């Protein structure tokens, strides 16, 4: 009863990329200039073990099948000696951004980021897609006013039953740690941890506690603390994302509604000191 995935996998010529510089490691900053049409597109290029190909091709499959203003768009792959070509998000991952600009993030930007992440996550749930790695590090920043979800290296297309492997323990639900079960609601848990990272301006969840004890702590009933800038209204939303009963956690469509209400009066829900004074074509316009 599944629908045919008629997504298009675009294959680009290497002679069309101008690897400007290295963004990290390898991921490169560059330009994609399609032959003929006078257009330069700022892109990120993710550059031979047969496992690595099989996995980056799996990620290219997922990114080619999603199309949402809050999900990272795939432009294509290059079959050299395999490269992912994605939209360049010039302000980096949201985790490093809130850490850099701690003294400039207003309650407006925080609550709006929570709305946008829930929108992209709700879209992924519409596509019957479990992310399995939602975190502040995996949310990229196009502009301070526009963020998108990235990194689908663990994404799965539908509960999902994993069989093993390295996984980020402090972001995943209890059911994911004990039974390797992943659902859209286990993504809601990771959403709760991701909101906690933003409200704490990039603090590390369970900083110091070894990952092997996380399963014990959560079973005891202990959760992440209430961030200083958070009213009980916002912290209650995170707490609901951390219920043991997965179906008691809020839906992504509900998290959109809640944070949108808060985004209409941000200073009522986030208390931040000084909150008052805080031919190039982008990929989104090349269709
Ligand atoms: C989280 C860190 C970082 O974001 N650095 C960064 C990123 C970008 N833009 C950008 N656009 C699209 C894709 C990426 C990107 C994706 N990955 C993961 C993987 F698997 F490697 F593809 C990256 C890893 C490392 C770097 C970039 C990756 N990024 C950017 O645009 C100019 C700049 C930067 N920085 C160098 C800033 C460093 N941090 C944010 C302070």
């Amino acid at each position: 009863g599944e629908a045919p995935n008629q997504a298009l996998l675009r294959i680009l010529k290497e002679t069309e990329f101008k690897k400007i510089k290295v963004l990290g490691s390898t991921v490169y900053k560059g330009l994609w200039i399609p032959e003929g049409e006078k257009v330069k597109i700022p892109v990120a290029i993710k550059e031979t073990s047969p496992k690595a190909n099989k996995e980056i091709l799996d990620e290219a499959y997922v990114m080619a099948s999603v199309d949402n203003p809050h999900v990272c768009r795939l432009l294509g792959i290059c079959l050299t000696s395999v490269q992912l070509i994605t939209q360049l998000m010039p302000f980096g991952c949201l985790l490093d951004y809130v850490r850099e600009h701690k003294d400039n993030i207003g309650s407006q930007y925080l609550l709006n980021w929570c709305v946008q992440i829930a929108k992209g996550m709700n879209y992924l749930e519409d596509r019957r897609l479990v992310h399995r790695d939602l975190a502040a590090r995996n949310v990229l920043v196009k502009t301070p006013q526009h963020v998108k979800i990235t990194d689908f290296g663990l994404a799965k297309l539908l509960e999902y039953h994993a069989e093993g492997g390295k996984v980020p323990i402090k972001w995943m639900a209890l059911e994911s740690i004990l039974h390797r079960i992943y659902t859209h609601q286990s993504d809601v848990w990771s959403y709760g941890v991701t909101v906690w990272e933003l409200m704490t301006f990039g603090s590390k969840p369970y900083d110091g506690i070894p990952a092997s004890e996380i399963s014990s702590i959560l079973e005891k009933g202990e959760r992440l603390p209430q961030p200083p800038i958070c009213t009980i209204d916002v912290y209650m939303i995170m707490v609901k994302c951390w219920m043991i009963d997965a179906d008691s956690r809020p839906k992504f469509r509900e998290l959109i509604i809640e944070f949108s209400k808060m985004a209409r009066d941000p200073q009522r829900y986030l208390v931040i000191q000084g909150d008052e004074r805080m031919d190039v074509v982008d990929a989104d316009e090349y269709l």
